[PDB]
C-alpha cells in the first residue's frame, strides 16, 4: 500500500507525477531504464510527488548541475528524502555549506586527493587481480557476490586500515543508509536514524584511538588536519569518519554492477576495450556518465521562481544524477556506451562544492578492474535468462549477475 501526503497549496495540479524514488514505476527493467521512464519528451523540468513525504525531481541534466552548484539557494541542510531521514542524516561534510562545509572538504581532500590516489595504484591491482584468479579459469561466476561486493569493500578497508572482517556489519549499514526500510516517512526516518548510529558507534573507538596517531591510513591522515588552528571535534570527526566508510563501500560496488551488466550484454565495445587499452583508459568516464548511482537532495532556501517554477522555503528536491548522464538533450542516444564520445558531462559525482571528493579512487578502481577483468577474462557474457534483480533509493543496487565465458 502507498503513502501519499497532498500536494502544498503552492504546488499545481499539473506539476503532480506519481514517483516513488525508493520503488521506482519499471525498475525491474532497470534502474537506469525505469529513472528514463519519467525524462518523457514533454515532461515539465519540475515534477512533484506525494511519495516519500512529498517532494520535487528534477528531470533534466541542466536543472540538476545547476541545483548542485548553487548551495546559496539550495543548501544541503538536508540531501535525503523523506524529510525524515533527511533530518536525522549526520554524515560531514555532505550536510554541511560553504564555508563551513570548506575547512572539513580541504581535509579530507588531503587523503583522496589524485595525487595520494596515484600511489594506491598497485595495492588495488593486486587485489583485483587476486580476486579475479580466483574463477577466471572456471567459466562462470556470480559477479555480484564473487567481485563487485569484494573488491571496493577490500580495497578501502586496505586504505582505511580496518579489519576485513567489518565487511558485512558496513554494508548493512550503509544499506539502511541509502535505502533505508519502512513504507512511511517516520519509519524511514527511524531507519535512517538506527543505521547513521550504528555508523557513529562503529566510528568513535577509531576516531579515539587514531586522533595524534600514530599511523599512515587514510583515517589517520584525515582526522589529523587540523580545523582553525585546532583538533577537528568529536561531532564533525564522527560524521566525517562514517561518511568516508559510506562513500568509500557502498558507491563502487553498484556502479560496477550496472556497468558489468551492459558490458556482458554488449561484446563489441568490450572487443573495443580490448583491441585499443587507451580507449578503455580513456572511456572509464563515459561509464561513470553511464552508469550514475546517486538520487539525492537539496532543500529550497528561500521562496523563489526556478525554471518557471513557484518553490518554497524547506521544499527538497530530489536530483536523480542518471537524468544528467542519460539527458537525451544533453547527449545523443543516451543509453549506448560510446567509448569515443568526445562530451561526456554528467553529475554521477554531482557538482560544486561536494562533488565527489573519492572521484578519483572511484575512477582509478574501474580502471584497474577493467584492465585485469579484460587481462584474464577477455570474452564474457550474462548468463542466459538471466534476471539481475534492481532497488532504487538514494544510492541504486543489483544483485545477480551470472556472468559465463570459455576459459582462455
Ligand atoms: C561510483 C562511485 C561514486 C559515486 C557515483 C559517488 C557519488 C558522490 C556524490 C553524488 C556526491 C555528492 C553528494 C552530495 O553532496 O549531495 C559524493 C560526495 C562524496 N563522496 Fe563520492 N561517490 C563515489 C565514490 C566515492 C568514493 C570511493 C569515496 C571514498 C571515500 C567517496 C567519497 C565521497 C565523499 C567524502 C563525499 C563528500 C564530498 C563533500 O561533501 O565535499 N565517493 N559522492
Amino acid at each position: 500500500q502507498k503513502h501519499r501526503v497532498a500536494p502544498p497549496p503552492h504546488v499545481p495540479g499539473h506539476l503532480i507525477r506519481e514517483i516513488d524514488a525508493y520503488d521506482l514505476d519499471g525498475l525491474e527493467q532497470g534502474f537506469h531504464e525505469a529513472w528514463k521512464r519519467v525524462q518523457q519528451p514533454d515532461t515539465p523540468p519540475l515534477v512533484w510527488t506525494p511519495f516519500t513525504g512529498g517532494h520535487w525531481i528534477a528531470t533534466r541534466g541542466t536543472l540538476i548541475d545547476e541545483i548542485y552548484r548553487s548551495p546559496e539557494r539550495f543548501s544541503s541542510r538536508v540531501i535525503w528524502v523523506p524529510r525524515e531521514a533527511g533530518e536525522a542524516y549526520d554524515m560531514v561534510p555532505t550536510k554541511l555549506d560553504p564555508p563551513e562545509h570548506t575547512p572539513y572538504r580541504k581535509a579530507i581532500d588531503k587523503g583522496l586527493n589524485l595525487a595520494e590516489i596515484r600511489k594506491l595504484e598497485d595495492q588495488i591491482r593486486t587485489i583485483a587481480v587476486e580476486i579475479i584468479e580466483g574463477f577466471a579459469d572456471r567459466g562462470h561466476c556470480e559477479f555480484g557476490s564473487e567481485f563487485s561486493t569484494v573488491f571496493p569493500v577490500r580495497v578501502f578497508l586496505a586504505l582505511a586500515g580496518l579489519p576485513v572482517e567489518d565487511a558485512t556489519k558496513l554494508g548493512l549499514l550503509a544499506n539502511e543508509m541509502t535505502r533505508p526500510s519502512g513504507n512511511t516517512p517516520e519509519e524511514q526516518g527511524r531507519s535512517l536514524e538506527a543505521a547513521n548510529k550504528g555508523f557513529f558507534e562503529y566510528v568513535a573507538p577509531i576516531i579515539a584511538a587514531r586522533r595524534g596517531g600514530s599511523g599512515t591510513d587514510l583515517i589517520t591522515r584525515i582526522l589529523n588536519v587540523e580545523i582553525d588552528g585546532k583538533p577537528m571535534p568529536d561531532d564533525r570527526a564522527l560524521g566525517l569518519v562514517s561518511l568516508l566508510l559510506l562513500g568509500g563501500l557502498d558507491t563502487v560496488v553498484n556502479f560496477l554492477g550496472f556497468m558489468m551488466i551492459y558490458l556482458s550484454r554488449h561484446p563489441e565495445t568490450v572487443a573495443e576495450m580490448r583491441r585499443e587499452p587507451l580507449k578503455l583508459q580513456r572511456g572509464v568516464e563515459e561509464l561513470f556518465r553511464r552508469f550514475a548511482v546517486v538520487s539525492d537532495a537539496r532543500y529550497v532556501v528561500s521562496d523563489m521562481e526556478f525554471h518557471g517554477t513557484m518553490l518554497k522555503e524547506g521544499d527538497l528536491i530530489l536530483l536523480p544524477t542518471a537524468l544528467h548522464g542519460l539527458d537525451d538533450r544533453h547527449h545523443d542516444d543516451p543509453m549506448t556506451v560510446d567509448l569515443s564520445r568526445r562530451d561526456v558531462t554528467h553529475s554521477t559525482f554531482a557538482q560544486g562544492p561536494h562533488r565527489c571528493a573519492g572521484m578519483h579512487l572511484a575512477r582509478l578502481e574501474v580502471t584497474v578492474m577493467l584492465q585485469e577483468w579484460l587481462a584474464r577474462i577477455p570474452e564474457f557474457r550474462l548468463k542466459d535468462r538471466a534476471v539481475p534483480i534492481y532497488h532504487s533509493g538514494i544510492v541504486a543496487a543489483v544483485e545477480n549477475i551470472p556472468l559465463e565465458w570459455e576459459p582462455q
